[PDB]
């Protein structure tokens, strides 16, 4: 296998992200990154591989996060509580 594999994450401030993660890991690793890369809380945010809504809870295998795509963040507007 890559082992890992590079990625992209366009944001809600309409830059794009460029970071490395592994395909064992969650949608989490990747709303992490992307927290620490462009500075923006990902419990406002939704992960969109190609088109597809990604669920922090769910693992990157499952919605075939391979080297070279362009993730989305589309906002999600409600939030916990106080």
């Amino acid at each position: 296998g890559p082992g890992s594999l590079e990625i992209k994450i366009r944001t809600t401030e309409g830059r794009t992200l460029t970071v490395d993660v592994k395909p064992d890991r969650t949608i989490e690793e990747l709303m992490e990154k992307l927290k620490e890369q462009t500075g923006v809380p990902p419990e406002q945010l939704r992960v969109i591989y190609n088109g597809r809504e990604l669920e922090p809870r769910t693992t990157l295998e499952e919605y075939n996060i391979t080297p070279g795509v362009t993730l989305e963040l589309k906002t999600r507007s409600s939030g916990h509580g106080t």
